[PDB]
C-alpha cells in the first residue's frame, strides 16, 4: 500500500487499522491478535492505532500478547499509542473521577506501561489524547521532547486538538507535532469550514481521520445511494467510496478503519482504487451536508 | 471621488460598482452599458466590479460589449473580477453538480475568458470567488502569483474567505492579498466581532462589502427612522447615510454598490458627504444589533 | 500574601480587591474606604481593581476621598483602572448614546481624570475596558505606548478582549499587554477550551478573572455540596474553594473579589489555603460543566 510520510521521522501506512475493539473480540488469544495483524499486513496496512485506556487500559496488553508470541512481527508494523485520558478502569481503578493527565509523570508512566504491555522498546508515534483544559504546556511540551530524543518515541502528535491547542502545545515543544487525530467523514465535515482542516493544512500536517464512516450511522439515503452508485461504477463497495472521499482531500488525511472484522480488513485497501474527481467530491459533500454550496452572493 | 490604495500596485475609487445585475437589465446593448459606466464616471465611481460566474458566465461579455464599442472606456475604469464557482450554466453547462474549482488550470480558462469577454490584456484585482474546502494552496497560490508576475492581473484577493482560509492561501503566496470582500451593512454586523474584520485590519487588509445596503431587507423601523433623520439633517437621503456607517470604520471599508438604476448610480457619491461621528456610528450599530453595547462587567 | 508578576514591571497581589461597588455602600466617607483598604493590607491584597466608569464615574474620586485623607496609604497599594466605556452619566452625561471611545483624546482624559480623583500622579495598570468595534489599533496603541514612555501608567492591558481584539491591539503596540481581564469561574468555563485562555497561556500571559464566584448565581446544588465538601475538608468555606479552582490553573489566573463586606475580605486570603489536586479540579469542572469530560472517540 501507498506509504504517507507525516516526517522525516515517521512514515504510516495510507490507511491506518485501528484496534480500540481487539478486547472486545470474544477470541483475545495471541494467535487470532497475528490472525488481525496478518490480515492488514496481506494489505499494506502496517500502522496500527493503540491507546493506553483502549479496553480499560488492557488493549496494547492483548495486542502484545500477540506481539511477544511472534518474534519479528513488530518490526513489520508501526505503532500509535496515545495518553491522557484517566478513567477508574483497570491500573486506574482508585481514580475517584473521569480526567485528563498531561503531566511529565503521568505521560511517563502510561508511555513505560505501552512499552511494556506490547513488549516493544519503541513506539512509533504518541498522541495527547484530549485536549487537556488544565494543561500545562511547559510541562507536557519538555516531557514530549525528552521521549523523542530518548529514542522510546520516534515522534509526538495529538488528537482531538482544536488550533488553539495545537498552537499553544507547540509553542512548548522543539519537535514538530506530527499529526492531529480528529472526526472526520462524510457525516462530520465542520473541520473542512470551520478552520480545524484549514489551520493543519497550512502547517503541512496530515491529520488522522477517526470514525471515517461516519460511526456507524452512514449505512443505518441520498449519500448512501451515491456511494453505492459510484462504488458499483468503480468494483468496490460503498465504504471503499467513503475512505476515497477524504482520500481526496489535499490536506493528506490519514483514516483509521476500527473493525475486528477480517473480510472488512481484507477490502479495506479498495478505498485507494477509487477515481474521486473534484466534482463527485463536491456531490457526496453536498448529499452529506443536505444543502448546495453557496454559489455567487450577488443573486 | 476619493481613491483607496489596496496596495502600491492597485487604487479603486473608495466606492465600487457591482455590474452582477448588468445581464438582467432588459437592455444588454453596448449603448446602455457605457451609459452605466459613463454615469459612474461622472460621479467619480471608476472601479468595475465582475465575476465569471455573473448573468450565468454573460455578465462579462455583456460589458465587454460596451467596452470594445467605445475605445478608450476601459483605461478610465479598474475591473474587478473573480473565478471560483462552477454552476452548469453558460459555457460551464456540463457541470455534474455545483462546485468550487482554484486548480490553476481553473483559473487560468476563467481569467483568459474574463479577458476574451471584456476585451482587455488585463484585470486589475483577481479574487478567488468562495472559500473551497478542496483547496490545495500550494497549487492556487502557484497560479496566483504567475497571473501577477505576467502581467495579466495586477493585484490579487479573496471573497468570502474566513480568516483561517485567508492565512491559508497567503502562506502559500509570495504576492499579499489585498482585499476580502465579504457581507457588511448594518444588517451583517459579525465580521465587527466575530474575529473577521479584526484579522483583516491587523493585516491592513481593506476588505470589500458585499450587499452594503443590507440586500434589500433595510428599505422594506428603528433603524431606517435613524438612518432617514441623520439623511435629513445632511441633506441626503437613508441609503448614503447606510454606506457612510460602512465608510466611517477605520478598517477602510470598500463598499460595492449593485443598482441598474441611473438614479441611485448618479447619488451613490452622497454617501462621502455625510460626517459620522462616533456616538452617531454607535446609534446606528446599536439599533441595527437591536441591544446597547455591553457596558461595565462588574454591576 | 504571595505575589504574581505579570511583567518584569507590575507585579499584583495574587488575589485583587474589586471596588466597583465602593460607591453604593451607605457609608463613602473617607474613614470607611480607608477601614476596606486597611482590611485588605492585614491579608496582603494590595491591589485595588478600578475604573473610570464605576458609580457612574465618581468611584475613583470615592477612593480618592480615602487616599487624599490618609498620606501614604497610596504607596501600599497598586491600582488597576480602566477606560473606553462612555454612558451618559456623571461628567459624560452630555453622552446621546452609550458607546466606547478608544480615541488617544479619550484615554489620556480618562486617564488625567484617574490621577486627579485618586490623587496620585501613576496608575500601575490602565485596562481598556471592552473591545471597540470602531478601533484604530494604530491611534489606540500610540496612546498607550505614550502613557507607559511617560511614567503615569506603569503597564497596560485589556478587558474582555478576545484573542482577535488582542492581537491585533498588540500587533499596533510596542509594549507588550501584560493582561486581559475575562469572566472566569465555575459558572464561566468556556474560555477553558474555546481558545480564550489557550491563546494567553501561549503568550505567557495571565488573565485576570471578573466575577471568579460566578456573579451571585452559584451560592444561591451537586457544585455547591461539593464546594461545601471540600472546604470543610480543608477548614475553610466554599467561596475559597471557588477561588482557588482558579488560582489551581497554570495560566495564573488572579482572581478580582468584588465584596464590601468587611468579613469577606478578612476571609479573602483562605482560597491560598485550599489543595486543590488535578482530581479535585476535574469533579468541580464537570459538576460546572453537568457532563463528563469526553473519554476516547473510539467506544
Amino acid at each position: 500500500m501507498q506509504r504517507i510520510a507525516l516526517s522525516d521521522k515517521l512514515e504510516l501506512s495510507r490507511i491506518v487499522y485501528g484496534m480500540w475493539r481487539i478486547g472486545d473480540d470474544a477470541d483475545t488469544s495471541p494467535a487470532h491478535v497475528q490472525a488481525k495483524i496478518e490480515a492488514c499486513l496481506a494489505q499494506g496496512i502496517t500502522t496500527m492505532d493503540q491507546a493506553d485506556i483502549y479496553g480499560g487500559y488492557t488493549a496494547e496488553a492483548i495486542l502484545g500478547g500477540g506481539l511477544k508470541a511472534a518474534p519479528g512481527l513488530r518490526d513489520k508494523i508501526e505503532i500509535v499509542t496515545k495518553c491522557g485520558i484517566v478513567a477508574p478502569a483497570g491500573r486506574h481503578s482508585s481514580a475517584r473521577v473521569k480526567h485528563y493527565d498531561t503531566t511529565a509523570g503521568h505521560i511517563n508512566v502510561s508511555v513505560e506501561a505501552s512499552l511494556r504491555d506490547m513488549g516493544t522498546d519503541h513506539v512509533d508515534l504518541l498522541l495527547i489524547h484530549r485536549p487537556d483544559p488544565l494543561i500545562d504546556a511547559e510541562e507536557t511540551g519538555k516531557a514530549l521532547d525528552a521521549l523523542v530524543a530518548s529514542g522510546k518515541v520516534k515522534a509526538v502528535g495529538v488528537s482531538n486538538f482544536r488550533p488553539w491547542d495545537f498552537s499553544l502545545l507547540q509553542s512548548a515543544m522543539s519537535n514538530r507535532l506530527v499529526t492531529n487525530q480528529i472526526e472526520m467523514s462524510l457525516l462530520a465535515t465542520d473541520t473542512f469550514t470551520n478552520g480545524d482542516l484549514a489551520y493543519l493544512q497550512e502547517k503541512r500536517v496530515s491529520p488522522m481521520a477517526w470514525s471515517p464512516l461516519g460511526g456507524g450511522s452512514l449505512f443505518s439515503g441520498g449519500t448512501m445511494a451515491a456511494l453505492q452508485r459510484i462504488g458499483k461504477e468503480q468494483g468496490v463497495d460503498a465504504t471503499a467510496v467513503a475512505i476515497a472521499w477524504l482520500l481526496r482531500h489535499p490536506a493528506k488525511i490519514v483514516p483509521v478503519l476500527g473493525t475486528n472484522n477480517l473480510e472488512r480488513i481484507r477490502t479495506a485497501a479498495d478505498a485507494l482504487r477509487v477515481t474521486m474527481d473534484r466534482q463527485t467530491w463536491f456531490e457526496l459533500y453536498t448529499l452529506a451536508i443536505g444543502k448546495e454550496v453557496a454559489l455567487e452572493h450577488h443573486h
